[PDB]
């Protein structure tokens, strides 16, 4: 047992130098993508191999379960993981090449105009889906962006799904879906997940059929189906994945301007958010965070990898954020779900290296969100001076349900789909022969979705999904959703506030504060169900919370869509439009 602790001792001490050396070479590139970066990186992706297999044939060395100690039986077991560090290093080599050729490409993948200009994901690509109401305009960045993105991605991924499965079995999983999996150390995850979803499935084909109407009326009746999918092109997302950009166009009854004509910057959008934080009596970031933090596009050419993410650099004092800041709400409400990040690093900076995670990979991702619920409120945004004040009737509050649900339960479905696909790909029973058919069989069921054009030969449209050739899971936002609610709900009733929960705003809550404190100073060193209760007050993930919040909206739409005699869900998918007669004579 007191060699235990001295293997424990030993690893800290060693991983701290070696995880911080690959993390400034990884950040190196992300922030600046060229062949010398991308050199450095794979080498040093050799260095912290050699070092996780060091200490993890060690660790294997232990009985785990003959130790005492609880907290030193949970290090040794996540040490014991050694991850990619399990192949051998050629296909190591290999598999990191994959993983960096795929994230390249994503990140300089541009969709141009003929003879016009080039456009990237960020902010060009993004801003026409988030604007644009023609149809073709939205269908010519939607497919113009799986062109570039999503075929460019397809020659990798059957060799990356071959080697991280290879990895997760020689680490003793069965596939690299069963290796995410257990992340979450739940044996029920996939029943209580199925659970979850059936629970929102009442509000979201509400929402869609709701939504589905609105869009009738805009973009005709020849284009919208009232008994099948929606196109999946209209919803003001590239991934049909939010949809609050289309708020203009299903509002029952500006604040970019607002944001840009007042002079919000990057540096202010995630100031105001560190001054949110520390109005619960949480942590400011290091004046090391707003020297190192890349949080603009660079103006000098330079290839970036834009898609936003928060860095720990496992010295206790290098914190960082690196995105591609845009003068919108939308990316206002990023930056918080970044700075979330940020705080729970510094929260668990002082546990051992091997606990420094979240409770699980959703407690991490629903932080920021958690406050980002309060500062979307209407009286926070009017105390910010982005929107005039508004009155509190019923009418208001069903507009700004819709606006909340128009992202938060829209995004239920896409979330919950990512990883049924790809626990699919790593199992087996999705190949390469059907990645895109399968991927869209899912897009149909979960999301009642439908491609604006045919999938050919080629086509690869998981690929144009960040979190595909970055092989992020994405379980974990699924689950960030669904609990960032019970945490928004039991932050609220601890700060005293009663009525609805939609009007709660934990600002300046500095007893929410020490109850998400306490929660994420814990980590990793006990089962999350323990820091679920400290929060809640009971043990489990309940949608229940989400569905309080948006009640009122679920009894509107009810009756909003039995009235109009909708059909919830999508049976009919096979329909087209009509074919305008042509009539002649003929010149
Ligand atoms: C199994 O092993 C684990 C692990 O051991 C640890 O990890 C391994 C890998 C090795 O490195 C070990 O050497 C190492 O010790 C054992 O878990 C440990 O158990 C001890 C004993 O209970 C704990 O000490 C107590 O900690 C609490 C909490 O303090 C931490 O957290 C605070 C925020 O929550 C933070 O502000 C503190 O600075 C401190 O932070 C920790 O610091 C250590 C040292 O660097 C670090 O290793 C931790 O990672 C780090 N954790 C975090 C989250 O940052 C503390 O409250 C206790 O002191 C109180 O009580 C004393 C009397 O009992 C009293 O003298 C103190 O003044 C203090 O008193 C209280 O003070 C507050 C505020 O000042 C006041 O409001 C109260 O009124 C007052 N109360 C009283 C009664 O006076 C004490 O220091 C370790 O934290 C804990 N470590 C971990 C990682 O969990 C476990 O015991 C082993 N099990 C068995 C069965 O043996
Ligand atoms: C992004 O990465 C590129 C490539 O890694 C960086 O370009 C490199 O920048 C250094 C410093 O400017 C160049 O170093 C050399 O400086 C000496 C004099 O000090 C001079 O004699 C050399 O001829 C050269 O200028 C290096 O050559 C250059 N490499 C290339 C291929 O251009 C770049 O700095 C990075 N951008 C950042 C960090 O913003
Ligand atoms: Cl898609
Ligand atoms: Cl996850
Ligand atoms: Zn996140």
């Amino acid at each position: 047992e007191a060699e235990a602790s001295k293997f424990v001792e030993e690893y800290d001490r060693t991983s701290q130098v070696v995880w911080n050396e690959y993390a400034g070479a990884n950040w190196n590139y992300n922030t600046n993508i060229t062949t010398e970066t991308s050199k450095i990186l794979l080498q040093k992706n050799m260095q912290i191999a050699q070092h996780t297999l060091k200490y993890g044939t060690q660790a294997r060395k232990f009985d785990v379960n003959q130790l005492q100690n609880t907290t030193i039986k949970r290090i040794i077991k996540k040490v014991q993981d050694l991850e990619r560090a399990a192949l051998p290093a050629q296909e190591l080599e290999e598999y990191n090449k994959i993983l960096l050729d795929m994230e390249t490409t994503y990140s300089v993948a541009t969709v141009c105009h003929p003879q016009g200009s080039c456009l990237q994901l960020e902010p060009d690509l993004t801003n026409v889906m988030a604007t644009s109401r023609k149809y073709e305009d939205l269908l010519w960045a939607w497919e113009g962006w799986r062109d570039k993105a999503g075929r460019a991605i397809l020659q990798f991924y059957p060799k990356y799904v071959e080697l991280i499965n290879q990895a997760a079995r020689l680490n003793g999983y069965v596939d690299a879906g069963d290796s995410w999996r257990s992340m979450y150390e739940t044996p029920s995850l996939e029943q209580d997940l199925e659970r979850l979803f059936q629970e929102l499935q009442p509000l979201y084909l509400n929402l869609h059929a709701y939504v589905r109407r609105a869009l009738h009326r805009h973009y005709g009746a020849q284009h919208i189906n009232l008994e099948g999918p929606i196109p999946a092109h209209l919803l003001g997302n590239m991934w049909a994945q939010t949809w609050s950009n289309i708020y203009d166009l299903v509002v029952p009854f500006d604040t970019t301007e607002a944001m840009l004509k007042q002079g919000w910057t990057p540096r202010r959008m995630f100031k105001e958010a560190d001054d949110f934080f520390t109005s619960l009596g949480l942590l400011p970031v290091p004046p090391e965070f707003w020297q190192k933090s890349m949080l603009e596009k660079p103006t000098d050419g330079r290839e970036v990898v834009c898609h936003a993410s928060a860095w720990d650099f496992y010295n206790g004092k290098d914190f960082r954020i690196k995105q591609c800041t845009t003068v919108n709400l939308e990316d206002l409400v990023v930056a918080h779900h970044e700075m979330g990040h940020i705080q729970y690093f510094m929260q668990y900076k002082d546990l051992p290296v091997a606990l420094r995670e979240g409770a699980n990979p959703g407690f991490h991702e629903a932080i920021g969100d958690v406050l980002a619920l309060s500062v979307s409120t209407p009286k926070h945004l009017h105390s910010l001076n982005l929107l005039s004040s508004e009155g509190g009737s019923d009418e208001h509050d069903i507009n700004f349900l819709m606006k909340m649900a128009l992202d938060k339960i829209a995004f239920i479905p896409f979330s919950y789909l990512v990883d049924q696909w790809r626990w699919r790909v790593f199992d087996g029973s999705i190949t390469k022969e059907n990645y895109n058919q399968e991927w869209w069989s899912l897009r149909l069921k979960y999301q009642g979705l439908c491609p604006p054009v045919p999938r050919t030969q080629g086509d690869f449209d998981p690929g144009a999904k960040f979190h595909i050739p970055s092989s992020v899971p994405y379980i974990r936002y699924f689950v960030s959703f669904i609990i960032q609610f019970q945490f928004h709900e039991a932050l609220c009733q601890a700060a005293g506030h009663t009525g609805p929960l939609h009007k709660c705003d934990i600002y300046q809550s500095k007893e929410a504060g020490q109850r998400l404190a306490t929660a994420m100073k814990l980590g990793f060193s006990r089962p999350w169900p323990e820091a679920m209760q400290l929060i809640t007050g009971q043990p489990q993930m309940s949608a229940s919370a989400m569905l309080s919040y948006f009640k009122p909206l679920l009894d509107w739409l009810r009756t909003e869509n039995e009235l109009h005699g909708e059909k919830l869900g999508w049976p009919q998918y096979n329909w087209t439009p009509n074919s305008a007669r042509s009539e002649g004579p003929l010149p």
